[PDB]
């Protein structure tokens, strides 16, 4: 279970410091830069880098008030087909939000494929 999310984020951060383990962006460093930029500079910063691939809805929230969870998430290293898996620390990793969303979107298709193959 990932429900104990604060705890898990902080434990993974002790080792990974908000660096995506798939694409190696330093998502925490971008968070801090955005947080401390004036709102009026945030849009151009976000569209100049890997965050440009996030949903417009999320990017609008990030311009108003960025939070750490907009930039990186903890997720499984070995997920089950369709999502889930063991939530022990040795099966967890930092993903930037763009990688996390690709993974989530893939797992929703996988859940589709599972439902299909059993109808
Ligand atoms: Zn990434």
């Amino acid at each position: 279970s990932m429900s104990n999310n604060s705890y898990l984020r902080a434990k993974v951060f002790e080792t990974e410091h908000g660096v995506c383990q798939l694409c190696n962006v330093n998502a925490q460093e971008l968070f801090l830069r955005l947080r401390d930029a004036p709102k009026s500079q945030r849009k151009n910063l976000l569209y100049a880098t890997w965050t440009s691939k996030l949903p417009l809805e999320q990017l609008n929230e990030m311009i108003r008030n960025p939070g750490e969870g907009h930039f990186w998430q903890v997720d499984h290293i070995k997920p089950v087909y369709g999502g889930g898996g063991q939530c022990s620390l040795d099966n967890l990793q930092t993903l930037c939000t763009v990688c996390h969303k690709e993974r989530t979107a893939r797992q929703a298709k996988e859940r589709s494929q599972v439902r299909r193959q059993s109808l």
